[PDB]
């Protein structure tokens, strides 16, 4: 078995707290383990009204990678909104990164606007119930829109099959997050040399309860990962409800590609 | 019965996240919670360096006491350093506060500076090991020290029995903090009126291992509380290591005072 270095990615609205269970569980087999905070995310000190696009919503990640030891690669892991961060830094550090992997993720592709797959998860999943939606303008001028997730979609839909002390500790540091899907809709496409040639493992469940089956095979045959992890049970947030299987497949990916 | 309404303050560097196992354990008995972020603390916007005093800082617990309905008390639960804010806000509101509860918590009197029971507390502990201390000019002049709390205090010192998943979780969202020591030692005293006269709860452990037995031991003698619970084992995050022990004192003090 292989050691390898994770580098976590938390989702819009979320933190690097979200992987406290994860973390340590990888740790106990020697591997090491990175955790960030986003922009205006997670402790993160800046407010959201100051970001003006996703990509520099994903600046810690790419800080991070500037400063990886040269000759070093990382596994990146991203959560529901972060494949975006993943194909972002893969467009930048591909020398530095051994696989991208998606849990219950946005798979973008390269032949697709970066958008693209998000236009397609609001498509199956436009409903975001008693979620709350703010902008403001940006940098530019463009109108962002944020939204403040709400507790019954948290409750119900993202932390499903997570304890109660899961669920309140969500509420607890929960933060305003963002698409910039019209900033993503004129962004360049992910290029083939960076993000289209790294390795790209897909982990999910068919009882995420906001990724939904049809949306997330639809992502699946849209753009074929080198690995499809199905894990039986639990729900949109398996970093909480099936810890050990998700730092089990990890470990799979480290003895492919770290 | 009345609802029995309790308001959880955490302590300096932490946040409303530190309640995220006893909240819901006292909903399951059908109190009301609210556990609020004091400023610059879990996800408040603010940065310490902006703020003043310790009065400021308990800023939140003094808006929401503000906003509750007249005729309606709560009680206010403070772990370690929040005894402080237990004692600002008692002299604001005392006709809103049907106890204070002191969780391995600093308590200060009325007839001492306010500063004197962090003062005993710094000389029984005075070594915060890996802990790093920075700097500020307040509001008056002051020069203000903020600390970024060590992970060997943090694991061995705050966290000592709780889970690693918990420890992990600490470093992940642990915000600079200050005992603003120098603001309370010119601060006028405590009231007999407002702080003097609520009724006290005073829980702790033997086992806490910064806020050592002597200590605690001596501010029992100091300023005698209407209730000691003392509670075997766990460690000084009584809430993450005996949440159920702590539900149950809880209810107790519901029964004698809400």
């Amino acid at each position: 078995m292989v050691t390898a270095h994770f580098v976590l990615i938390h989702t819009i609205c979320h933190g690097a707290w979200i992987w406290h269970k994860l973390k340590p569980a990888l740790e106990r087999a020697g591997h090491k383990v990175t955790a960030l905070d986003m922009a205006a995310s997670g402790i993160d000190p800046r407010q959201i009204e100051q970001i003006n696009s996703f990509d520099e919503y994903s600046e810690p990640l790419l800080t991070f990678l500037e400063s990886l030891p040269q000759g070093e690669k990382v596994i990146i892991v991203g959560e529901s909104c972060a494949g975006l961060n993943i194909a972002i830094a893969a467009d930048k550090y591909v020398d530095k990164i051994a696989a991208g992997v998606f849990h219950n993720s946005l798979l973008p592709d390269t032949v697709h606007s970066p958008s693209y797959v998000v236009e397609k998860l609001l498509e199956s999943f436009p409903d975001w119930r008693d979620t709350e939606y703010f902008t403001y303008t940006n940098n530019t001028g463009e109108t962002i829109t944020t939204m403040k997730l709400g507790f019954k979609l948290l409750r119900e839909n993202l932390y499903t099959k997570c304890t109660d002390e899961e669920y309140e500790l969500a509420k607890m540091v929960m933060r305003k997050g963002s698409l910039f899907q019209n900033v993503l809709a004129q962004r360049p496409k992910f290029t083939e040399k960076g993000y289209g040639s790294i390795k790209k493992v897909y982990i999910w469940t068919d009882q995420d309860k906001i990724f939904l089956p049809d949306f997330q095979r639809w992502q699946i045959a849209n753009y074929k990962p080198d690995k499809v992890y199905q894990v039986q049970g639990g729900d949109h947030k398996l970093q909480l409800t099936k810890t050990e299987e998700v730092a089990h497949i990890l470990q799979e990916v480290a003895d492919a590609y770290a």
